[PDB]
């Protein structure tokens, strides 16, 4: 039952963090994250170098708005399929997952290709009758991102 | 208790809608609304014009059904994958959500492309037993889509 | 409540069974089936054929561990996004579902492509407290598959 709570917890979390960004409420976006929180965006390959190199990087929820403003004031069409999660760990109300990712992009074009496959690595905070993210690792396959103004995965 | 088994039974409706176009049982399709219902496929864009066209429109069953006539009369692989749904109100049995969505088809040159991508906005009727389409409208993102005998989205 | 415990079991399966694949943790795929299972990759247009060829082909777990070894020995990253569970029937704890999925893959040149498209046909044998694979065929739609050393789908 508390294993079926939490399953059902994330899957929606992760629901409507996917919609969240493609319907771009950017706002929304920092407050799924615990204030003290870390989000990157880092290549599979990186995740085994002695200096693993995120071409996005937020370890506070300072740096989560700080994007959103930025994205605002320097003003593609998105859309996130993501599967469901497995469960890596439990300690208390604080809960490991992963999920695999597709982010596909519609530009002005007007085709739609993938923009970014990968997988969530992720720390979730369960406390408090609430599910937020302590961190994410989005550890992605695609070798070209954006790195100018870049919409978060 | 009542959010579980809407969240579920709306997933399983999604699950089975997609398996019921892939699988070319087009006449499952329209019997998953109700008889009054309303089915769009509307551009993204469209969303917000004075006059947001529908490039497909049906404003009854009879005008699902007519489509899978004119399909089997005038006789692509398709493939969806649909996220998972996020419920956005709950009005007694009367539930409403939203599903990202892609579908990828491949055609006679043997490549699978990504045909439509877009999300799902709904109305489902969860009275007396059973789950049915009030309305849905698929709110899309990629440019070209059949205009000639299309298949539904 | 059981067909909630089936639709579950069925579900976190294929999240775990994609995560594996991706992950190249292939040693774990085979114990995802019974020891005398069958595992085979066919043609969508194959499947009426009145001798449906499959391009990928096991009749025990032998076969599967033959193809790890192989895999190991004789050394792309693989992405699978796979659609929630349709059970198409129960006789006890024994079930029948099918899901469709995706295999995205990135190459050398860095672009994720769609590799392989198509939906699961299983049958699940959820005896004695454990969740494998009775059979599995994987009903594809995209032509250009690998043909050596290929990563199972
Ligand atoms: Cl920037
Ligand atoms: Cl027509
Ligand atoms: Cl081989």
């Amino acid at each position: 039952e508390v294993a079926q709570v939490a399953q059902s917890a994330i899957d929606d979390f992760n629901a409507a963090y996917g919609l969240c960004l493609d319907d771009d409420r950017l706002e929304q976006w920092p407050t799924l994250f615990v204030d003290d929180c870390l989000y990157q965006v880092i290549a599979r390959e990186n995740v085994d170098n002695g200096l693993p190199a995120a071409v996005m990087y937020c370890d506070s929820k300072g740096m989560l708005a700080d994007r959103v403003v930025a994205l605002r004031k320097a003003n593609h069409f998105n859309r996130h399929l993501i599967g469901r999660a497995v469960i890596t760990g439990v300690e208390g109300d604080q809960v490991s997952a992963e999920a695999s990712y597709v982010v596909f992009q519609t530009r002005n074009d007007g085709e739609t290709r993938i923009y970014n496959a990968g997988k969530y690595v992720d720390r979730f905070d369960l406390s408090g009758g609430t599910v937020r993210l302590k961190s994410r690792t989005c550890i992605y396959d695609t070798l070209r991102i954006a790195t100018l103004l870049a919409t978060p995965i």
